């Protein structure tokens, strides 16, 4: 279970978030009813220089509506960790038939926004 895309990495303080209709991967093999989904958390901890276990920046991965380790959520649902986006004209019915990537046979699409997209501070 991967995502179909690369993820975001938060470089900043701030949690990730979208204006509504702003956030969804460009994706040419799907439609735009397709065009909804979340972000989730991904963080990491390593083995620091000093010794200490410390926090690599956190990355956030894309997944449809209905995909992915939150598969369960209903879109809009509060959870720590999960941010909501949706192009305009997307339906609120779970993606299955985009569902997630097996890296064995398929490279992540490189996460790509259209122009004037606005990110928060440090994405």
């Amino acid at each position: 279970t991967a995502s179909w895309f690369t993820a975001l990495t938060q470089h900043g303080k701030e949690d990730l978030k979208f204006p509504r209709g702003q956030g969804v991967p460009i994706n040419t093999n799907s439609s735009p009813d397709d065009q909804i989904g979340y972000y989730r958390r991904a963080t990491r901890r390593i083995r620091g220089g000093d010794g200490k276990m410390k926090d690599l920046s956190p990355r956030w991965y894309f997944y449809y509506l209905g995909t992915g380790p939150e598969a369960g959520l209903p879109y809009g649902a509060n959870k720590d960790g999960i941010i909501w986006v949706a192009t305009e004209g997307a339906l609120n019915t779970p993606k299955d038939h985009i569902g997630t990537r097996n890296p064995a046979n398929n490279a992540a699409i490189v996460l790509q926004l259209p122009q004037g997209t606005t990110l928060p501070k440090g994405f």
